[PDB]
C-alpha cells in the first residue's frame, strides 16, 4: 500500500497552499475541507501541515480544467475527480482537483473533504488499497464526514511510511 519506490517526505512539517478555488464552494469551505483533510493524516502520523497564503508550498492545491500543464489532463464532469503527485520537489506532492466537478462539503457528490483526504494520501506517498473500507480505495464513495476518522488501513499505510 506504499507508492512504487516508497517515496516520502524527508520532513514532517510540510506547507500547503490553495492556489485557486472552485465556484462550487465558498473559499472558506474549500479551506475548511482542505485543512480538515490534512488533519486526518496528521492525527495518525508525525506530519504537521502549515498553510501559507502565497508562494510555493510543499503541497500546492489547485482546481484545474482539462489540460493544465502536467499531461494528466482532467476529463470534464465526473470520471476523474482529481489526482496528486508523490512526495518530491516541484510538482511532487501537489494535488489537483477537477474544476468541472460539483464539489461539496456535504454527502452529495462530490465531497471535497473526502477526495482531498484521498489525494493527500498520494501526496504523502500512499498507493491505493484494495480494502473497500479504506480511504485509499481506488474508487470514491461518500462516507459520513461528521465524526469521520482515518480508516485503520490508511492509518497502517501512513504509519508504515512515517510512523
Ligand atoms: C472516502 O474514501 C475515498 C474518497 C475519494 C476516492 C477517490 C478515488 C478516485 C479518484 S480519481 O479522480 O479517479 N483519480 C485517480 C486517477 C484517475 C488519476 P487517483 O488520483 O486516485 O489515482 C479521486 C478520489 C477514493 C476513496
Ligand atoms: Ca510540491
Ligand atoms: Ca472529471
Ligand atoms: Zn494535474
Ligand atoms: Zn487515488
Amino acid at each position: 500500500m506504499l507508492t512504487p519506490g516508497n517515496p516520502k517526505w524527508e520532513r514532517t512539517n510540510l506547507t500547503y497552499r490553495i492556489r485557486n478555488y472552485t465556484p462550487q464552494l465558498s473559499e472558506a469551505e474549500v479551506e475548511r475541507a482542505i485543512k480538515d483533510a490534512f488533519e486526518l493524516w496528521s492525527v495518525a502520523s508525525p506530519l504537521i501541515f502549515t498553510r501559507i497564503s502565497q508562494g510555493e508550498a510543499d503541497i500546492n492545491i489547485a482546481f484545474y480544467q482539462r489540460d493544465h500543464g502536467d499531461n494528466s489532463p482532467f476529463d470534464g464532469p465526473n470520471g476523474i475527480l482529481a489526482h496528486a503527485f508523490q512526495p518530491g520537489q516541484g510538482i511532487g506532492g501537489d494535488a489537483h482537483f477537477d474544476a468541472e466537478e460539483t464539489w461539496t462539503n456535504t454527502s452529495a457528490n462530490y465531497n471535497l473533504f473526502l477526495v482531498a483526504a484521498h489525494e493527500f494520501g498520494h501526496s504523502l506517498g500512499l498507493a491505493h488499497s484494495s480494502d473497500p473500507g479504506a480511504l485509499m480505495y481506488p474508487n470514491y464513495a461518500f462516507r459520513e464526514t461528521s465524526n469521520y476518522s482515518l480508516p485503520q488501513d490508511d492509518i497502517d499505510g501512513i504509519q508504515a511510511i512515517y510512523g
